[PDB]
Parts: C-alpha cells; sequence; structure tokens
C-alpha cells in the first residue's frame, strides 16, 4: 500500500461539495495541509487534523512578564515631566540670588514700605529692628572713602508739619558719650563745621539743652589754638554771638547774651577768670567786681560815698567845698 | 480506497487500552485531532501528527521588541515622582517670595540678632554694613509724609549704665557739614527745637565742645529776626541762661557764666560790639572798658586818684579840703 | 486495514531520495510528525500537515496591547530623573535659608556694596531706603541691653579730605523736637556727656547754629541743681568756657566771649538778671548799669561830671579846691 487521498487545490476544496467520511483524510495540494471528514461538514468547513490553540504550544514566550500599555502608562502618569520642573543647576542658580539669614552682600537697594500691624513701638517696632543684647559689635555701619558724592551718608526727612515725632531719638545709659562727633584735623580744609543747626521757627529755640552737674558746666567749649604761635588765634573766641535782621527787615531788638535764675541762685552770674585767678565778676545781687584800672568814655551816676574808698560824686564834692567857704567866710 | 482510522471521542481514546502501530493514525472524533502509534504507548500518551512548539510557528510576533515589567519598573524607579517634586510655578511661586540681592521691597519688618562671630571693629562690622566708596547715592534714607505717628524716623536706645560705647559715633573728614539739622520754616508752629539735649548725668557736662579755629568762634551763634518789624524780636535773645534748683530742693549755687583760660590768653575775655564797634570789653587783666554813661545803684570802691581823669574817692576829697582848711587858717 | 506509513527518524529521512507521491504520507518515527508528498521535494523539504503560522492559532494573547521597549523609552525620556531634581523636602530646606519679604530674622551680617544707577537723589536714593509715609511705626531701631560692647550702636564715617556730601542730614518738619538726645538720671556714674564734639578745623566752627525767635533764646541752656541742698552746686555753670594753646605753642590770644550785632540792634546786648530782677546789663550803646555797690582793684577814667550825681574826677576836685584857695586869698 502506498496510500493516496482524495486532493485538490484549497481554493477548489473551497468550492466542493464532497463530503469526506468520518475520519477520512483529504489533502490540499497547494498548502500541503490536511483536514479528516466528520460525515456531514464541507471541506472548508472541517478544522485541521492537528491543534491550532496557542495554550497547546510548547517553549511559550514568557506573556506575564511583559508590560502592558496600560499598567505602564498609569506607572509614568505618577511620575514628573522634565518640562515642569526645575533641574537641581537651575534651583541653585535661583537661590542664588536671593539674600540668606546667614547674611550676605546686597547689590542693589533695598526698600522698606511697611504695611504696619502696628509695626511695635520701643524695643520691638521699626521696620528694621537691630538688637544688640547678646553681641559685641556696632549696630548700623555707613562709611564711605570716595572722594565725592551726591549723597549724605545718612538722611532723615519728615514732610508733614503735624509730625509729631522726632526724626532722631536718643535714649542713653553708659559710660561713654552718647553722641559723639569727631571732625579729624582737615588738610583741605573745610569752612564748615562739625554740627551746623538751622530753624526758622520763631516759637522755639533752635536748641535747647538742660543739664544738672554737680560742679561742671551744663555745656563746656574749648578753644584751643591751632599754631604753636602765641597770637596767631587773636581772632578767634570760645563762644562767638551775632545778632541780625531779615533780608529786607528794618533792623533787630534781639538780645545777645540773657541770663536769669528764675529760682534765684546765690552763685556768680558772671564769672570771668584767666590763668584761674578772677578778674572780673558779678555777683548774684548785680554788684561787681574788677582786678584793674577801667574805664568809662562817659559819666557815671552812683550814691554818694559813705567811706574813704568810696568814689566821690559831684554833690559830695560841692557841698564839701561849700562848707569851706562858708565856715571860712565866718558865721555870725 | 477511501481510507478510515480507529476512532472515537478523545475521552475515550483516554481510558482505552488499544495500541496504535508504529504510525497507525487514529482520529479523536470531537476535536478532528490525530494521532499516530509508536507501537507502544497508549493514545493518551502519544503526540499529535504535526508541531506544537512556538520555535517552529510562523508569523511570530516580535517578543523581543517588547518591554518587559520588572525593566520598565527599574526604569521608573530612576524616574522622579509627580508628589515628591515643585513644579515650576509652585517653585516660582515660593522664590518671588523671597528678597533678590539685586533688590527689591519689604513689607514686612527685617530684625538683626546677630549670633556674634565677633562682628568685627571699624569699617568691616555691624549687622548692616554699608560701603558707598564707590558710588554717589545715600547709604540709610528713611522720611516719612505721613500726617502723624506713633514712633521716630531712627531710635537709639541703651539699657544698662555700664555700656562703654556711643549710641551714636561721627567720624568725618570732608568739605561740608559732619552734620547738619535743618528745621524749616513752620506753617503749624512747633514749641520745641531742631535740636534737644537733657543729661540728669552730675558727673559730666551735658554737651562737650572742642574747636581750634584761626579766626572763628568754637561754637557761633546767630539770631535772625523772624519779622521785618524792627522791634518784634524784642524779647528773644542769640543767648538764654537759667538757673533752677531741682523740684523740692532748698535752691542753687551754681553759676551762670564761668569764663577761664587754664593756659592763660592774652586776648579780651569778653568783648561786646554793635555795628562791629567795641561798646564794651573785659580785658585779659580784668580791667573793663564801656563807650558810654553808666549808673551803680550803689557806691564804687576803688583806689585813690593819680591822673586828672581818674576819679576821686571820699579820701582825697575829704584830705584836700581839710589841707584847705588848715593852710588859710594858715600856719604857726 | 490498518494502515502504516513509510517511516524512519527524522535525521535518516533528512538524507533519503525517496519523493513520497503527492499526498502521501511519511512518518517521522522519534518525533511523531507526519509530511505529505508533493511528487517532487524529499522528504526534509516538505512542510507538516497541519499549519504552523502563529496568525492560524486561537487562543492568541493579546500582544498589541503591550508595551514596547522603543515607545516606553520614548515615554521615559520626558520624564525627570530624581538624581537632577530636588525634592519637596529639600526644596522647602534650601528656601527656609532666603529672607522672605514679608519678614524674618537675619543672624549673620548684611553687607551693601552699591554697583550704582545712580542710587537717585532724595526720598527714592540710598541703598536702604524707608518710606514711613503709611504707617505708624518706626523706621531704624537699634538697641542694646548689653552690659558693655566693642561697637557703636550706630558708626557714619567718611574717609576722604574732598568728601564733599555730610555724614548725617536731618530734614524736618513737625511738632516736637528734629533731635532728641536724653542721657537718663545715671547709678553708675559716667565722666562724658549726652554730647561731645570736637574739631581740629581751623577755618570752621566747631558748631554753628542760626535760629530766628520772637521771644526766645536761640540756644536756651539751663543748669537744674543735682541735689536738694542749696549749694551743693555751687560749683556748677550753665556755661563754661576754657582757652588753651596748643600742646607745647606758646600760648593764646583767642578771647572768651564775642558778641556783634552786624546789622544793629537796639536790644541790650548783655542782660543778667537773678529771680527775673534786672541785676547788671550792658546796653546796646555800650553803657552799662549794675545794681549794687561795686569795686575796683584799680582806678577808674571817666569824663568830668555836669550832674550831681555823676562821681566826680581829680581835676574837677584840684579846681574846686583851687577856685577856694584864690577867692578866699582874695582877689585885687
Ligand atoms: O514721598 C512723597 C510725598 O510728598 C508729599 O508732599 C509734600 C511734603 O509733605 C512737603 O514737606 C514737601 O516735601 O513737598 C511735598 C510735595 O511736593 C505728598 O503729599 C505725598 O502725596 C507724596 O507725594
Ligand atoms: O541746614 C540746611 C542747609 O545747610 C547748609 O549749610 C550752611 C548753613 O545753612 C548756613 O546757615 C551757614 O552756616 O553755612 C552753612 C555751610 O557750612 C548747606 O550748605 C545746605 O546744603 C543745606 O543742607
Ligand atoms: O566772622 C566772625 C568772626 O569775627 C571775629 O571778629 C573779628 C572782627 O571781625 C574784626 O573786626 C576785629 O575786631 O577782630 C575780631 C576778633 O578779634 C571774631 O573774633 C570771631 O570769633 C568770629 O565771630
Ligand atoms: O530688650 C529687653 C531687655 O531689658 C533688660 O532690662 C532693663 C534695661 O537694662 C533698663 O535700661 C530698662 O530699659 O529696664 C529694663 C527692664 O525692664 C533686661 O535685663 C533683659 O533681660 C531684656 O529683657
Ligand atoms: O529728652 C527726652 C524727652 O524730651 C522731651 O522734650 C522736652 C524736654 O525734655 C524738656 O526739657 C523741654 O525742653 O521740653 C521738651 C519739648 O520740646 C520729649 O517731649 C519727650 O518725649 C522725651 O523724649
Ligand atoms: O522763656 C524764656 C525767655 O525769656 C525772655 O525774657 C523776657 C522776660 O521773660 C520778661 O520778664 C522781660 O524782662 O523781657 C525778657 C526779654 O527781654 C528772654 O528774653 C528770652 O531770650 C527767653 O530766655
Ligand atoms: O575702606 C577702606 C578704604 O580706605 C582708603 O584709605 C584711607 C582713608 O581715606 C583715610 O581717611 C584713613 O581712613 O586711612 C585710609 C588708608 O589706611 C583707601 O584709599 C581705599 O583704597 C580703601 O582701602
Ligand atoms: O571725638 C572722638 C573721641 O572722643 C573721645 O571723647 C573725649 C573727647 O575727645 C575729649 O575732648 C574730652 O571731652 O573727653 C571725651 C570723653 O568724654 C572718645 O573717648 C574717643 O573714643 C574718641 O571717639
Ligand atoms: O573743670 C571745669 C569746672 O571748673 C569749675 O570752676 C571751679 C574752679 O575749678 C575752682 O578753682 C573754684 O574757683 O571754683 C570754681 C567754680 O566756682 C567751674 O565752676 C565749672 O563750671 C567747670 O568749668
Amino acid at each position: 500500500l502506498r496510500v493516496q487521498f482524495k486532493r485538490m487545490k484549497a481554493a477548489e476544496w473551497a468550492r466542493s461539495d464532497v463530503i469526506l467520511l468520518e475520519s477520512e483524510i483529504g489533502f490540499e495540494t497547494d498548502t500541503g495541509f490536511a483536514r479528516a471528514g466528520d460525515g456531514h461538514n464541507r471541506f472548508s468547513d472541517l478544522g485541521y487534523i492537528s491543534p491550532l490553540d496557542y495554550n497547546l504550544l510548547t517553549n511559550k514566550p514568557n506573556i506575564d512578564g511583559l508590560a502592558t500599555k496600560v499598567e505602564t502608562a498609569q506607572k509614568l502618569q505618577q511620575k514628573a515631566d522634565k518640562e515642569t520642573v526645575y533641574t537641581k543647576a537651575e534651583s541653585k542658580q535661583e537661590l542664588d540670588k536671593k539674600l540668606n539669614l546667614k547674611g550676605g552682600v546686597m547689590t542693589g537697594q533695598l526698600k522698606f514700605k511697611p504695611a504696619a500691624t502696628v509695626a511695635y513701638s520701643s524695643s520691638t517696632g521699626g521696620a528694621v529692628n537691630i538688637d544688640l543684647s547678646s553681641t559685641r559689635g556696632a549696630g548700623v555701619v555707613v562709611y564711605s572713602d570716595n572722594d565725592t558724592s551726591d549723597g549724605p551718608l545718612m538722611s532723615l526727612r519728615t514732610g508733614k508739619e503735624t509730625f509729631n515725632q522726632s526724626a532722631l531719638f536718643v535714649d542713653y545709659k553708659g559710660t561713654t558719650n552718647a553722641v559723639n562727633i569727631a571732625m579729624r584735623q582737615p588738610t583741605t580744609p573745610n569752612f564748615s563745621s562739625a554740627l551746623n543747626i538751622t530753624s526758622g521757627n520763631e516759637n522755639g529755640s533752635a536748641m535747647q539743652l538742660r543739664g544738672s552737674e554737680k560742679a561742671l558746666g551744663t555745656l563746656k567749649i574749648t578753644h584751643e589754638n591751632p599754631s604753636i604761635g602765641a597770637d596767631y588765634d587773636k581772632n578767634a573766641a570760645a563762644l562767638s554771638i551775632d545778632i541780625v535782621k531779615k533780608t529786607n527787615g528794618a533792623g533787630t531788638a534781639a538780645q545777645g547774651i540773657y541770663i536769669n535764675s528764675t529760682s534765684g541762685t546765690t552763685g556768680k552770674l558772671l564769672r570771668i577768670r584767666n590763668l584761674s585767678d578772677d578778674k572780673f565778676y558779678v555777683k548774684s545781687d548785680g554788684g561787681f567786681y574788677a582786678k584793674e584800672t577801667s574805664q568809662i568814655d562817659g559819666n557815671l551816676k552812683l550814691k554818694d560815698p559813705t567811706a574813704n574808698d568810696h568814689a566821690a560824686t559831684k554833690a559830695y564834692v560841692d557841698k564839701a567845698i561849700s562848707e569851706l567857704k562858708k565856715l571860712i567866710l565866718k558865721k555870725h
């Protein structure tokens, strides 16, 4: 037996009306495939003589180990996209432009414009609040070594006439000077001043000073000769006063120096000394003393003498002469 | 020949004891599948007559191109999760709340509380350190155009009596005034002062001033009439002094003006002029000069005259009279 | 019929020259596989009698649902890597080191070194610019409650002699004192001063003051007795002046107090009172008044008397005596 089977091309079977007997094999000549009869179905309705089911295969690949598009996408959706997020480098680049609380260097202007909760009161208020209670350094240190400039080191301005606080308030306890102004010996000379004050206020002193010294002056002024030359400073003074009219005024009636004691003092109201020796003084009652010969380009009105060293008046002289003239003419 | 084969249902083969001859075909009537004999195995132990090995298939899918769960997970593990990381927008939102070193606007309080390395000394110390050496602007510019307020523009306070530094130190070189206080002509008038100083310190002057002017006063004061009216300021003064007791004190012995030269000066100790003409002065030795008629409501003690223009004393008058009385009575 | 087929091992077929007839089955005894003849090809060139094409299988897996390495990699490439990006925690850790514009606490030094656009001029310049126009708090509040320190609360320094701005400028409008210095009654006593000024400048006053008061002094000084003891302050003064030579100088010619009116005043140039009663004064023309007995340790040069209360001169006395001597001797 060399057995051969009913056979033709797949497409010819496809339209054959031949019914294979149950288990009778038929052959597709162009595919090599067989199919077996069931006794009723046409060829195209028979299945192949061997399984075609993925689940019966051997050497299957690991389908279950492979990632699904859905599950991968869900996992990607939790991850941050490059474009919506700064790198470490761009983060640091941005942060290096900001000021550390530990400290840093400003190259531009720091403005304050408080919104003002209340901005407090005392040692806990202010837009800038500096507490040096636990440290030995300075608070605010401003300086310039520039040759010239357009602005002061520090400027304080108030714009409204009702303003009811000070520009600068110094409340000081300690053992040196609350406020100290040193104007160092000039090389190129200024025609100006350590401290300069002008007021146009007619209802208040330009400067007020109250002190309560046991044995010093409330204000102490010392002039020191700038030169070793004994008389170089001959036009200088410890205190100089001028009294002037208003530009285009008719003049002035202001006094130079006015001294009073509202409670009454027993001290000398004006005491002038040289080398610590009294030279001239006005006592608390208005009597004066002068150490040396003095001059008046005028007369002197005073009372009649009662002691030998009293200056005589014209009355006293005239009377003593008139007495002598009478007696001497003789008396009956 | 129409060949048919030993046949029955798969499940019936499954328990048949029939041994197919080597290569003899048997048919599963309900599956369509054949199996071929090996001459020993029961039907259920024969394999199908055609391969069932994934590796022999054609049109395989690209299994190797597909991603594995393991390898995807490893790759996801290097990526940043959305939730642990700021977006660019939230980054910028946070950074815009911080101050740029280039500059910016504070809306709240900046406090300093130095921890203090040493906080240095001189032109490199301070919690706030401003160096204007290479620029032409101002250092610290504080101002207010508010009508009223509860606090000063600037406040300096020291709390302990041992405190051994100044509240404010000005070390100045330059060509204008180190410190300048302008109190602008008021519209609504203050009863106060450009500069006001009080000290309760009995061992130190409230204010100390030293200068070394060639031809000016160490302190120069000018009063200017506030009005064009010649005598409007008739109660005004360039300098006014008061001398008062302590509240509930018995009084005071303090002097008004005390002038000394500890090294000895040849200048006039008190010089009073009007329109630049000497009117009254006290010389370095205590002699005074007065330009016009003067009055004492009292006597004047002085020495006996020796020149024609010297004031005479009662002694001198009495003696000259007593001489004339004698001579004239005549002498034996 | 029990049909058997041409058969041998796969490897033996592999080199057989037997040609199966068209559809004649041949069997591989070691694999179980059949192949069918085409009438020309050797065994090894026939295909199996049943399909081996993945596309004809049933129960296929969802290959299309699975993610490709390429497509996953493209998706991963858009995601940010953990290592190149800050977590929220490290972001906040960095940001907490920076200063909020809302406010914050500096623990280190804030330096300014302006690059200077121009740094402006007026109420819009300065490295630190504080505008309190809409608020009621203080501007700059510096204080210390430390026992001692190495630096001042505030320090202003200019290094070059040409410097042509002020260290401190106060431009004040308002109703209290522009600048106020309180030196609180000491418990441990300082030998120093509320305000201390030194100048080595020979071409400018150490301090300049101009005021235009209707009825006050430009400078007002009050000394108050520190004690209830009436004469405790007997060495004190409201104003004290000293006039000294330069260290290693030959001396000085400086004046003590110099008073002038450059425009001419009709006021009293020096007025001394006690309990508000005139005790001594120098009029605008140089005439003086003294309330009580006075003394000169010297002579007084003055003009010849013309009124009864005028002091007499030696000339006047000598002449009146010489007249009496003549008349009395009698006249022919
Ligand atoms: O910071 C600017 C404010 O200026 C205020 O106006 C006055 C100021 O009060 C006065 O002293 C002087 O400086 O002139 C100013 C106007 O030129 C304004 O009223 C206020 O609105 C601000 O512009
Ligand atoms: O006070 C404001 C102005 O002060 C001027 O200085 C003048 C001063 O006003 C004047 O009275 C006299 O003493 O000369 C002073 C110069 O030493 C400033 O020059 C000017 O800028 C204003 O700030
Ligand atoms: O510029 C004011 C200074 O004037 C000096 O007075 C000169 C005065 O100008 C001159 O006429 C002459 O009399 O010598 C005076 C000094 O002895 C003041 O001395 C000086 O202190 C300034 O006030
Ligand atoms: O910043 C507050 C500090 O105050 C210090 O106490 C004193 C201060 O020295 C004195 O001058 C006055 O201001 O009274 C204060 C107490 O009420 C404290 O000693 C210090 O602990 C701080 O609280
Ligand atoms: O010095 C601290 C206080 O100064 C007061 O001003 C007074 C001053 O004390 C007084 O002696 C007199 O001259 O009147 C001044 C007002 O012009 C302030 O009023 C007060 O707030 C304290 O700061
Ligand atoms: O408030 C102090 C001022 O007193 C003025 O003195 C007046 C004085 O009060 C009055 O009794 C009368 O004698 O006129 C005086 C002025 O001529 C001072 O003149 C003034 O400078 C202030 O000290
Ligand atoms: O901030 C330091 C600058 O100091 C300037 O030099 C002078 C200064 O002008 C003078 O007043 C005194 O302080 O001595 C200094 C030099 O020791 C320098 O010229 C400048 O280059 C800076 O170093
Ligand atoms: O002005 C700079 C210095 O002031 C000194 O204080 C001295 C002052 O100079 C002197 O003339 C006299 O009045 O004694 C003062 C002390 O009360 C400071 O001591 C010194 O640190 C310098 O800053
Ligand atoms: O240290 C300067 C103070 O001197 C006081 O003068 C004393 C003086 O030293 C003494 O010789 C004696 O005459 O008593 C004087 C006071 O009556 C000043 O009184 C004082 O104001 C300071 O200048």
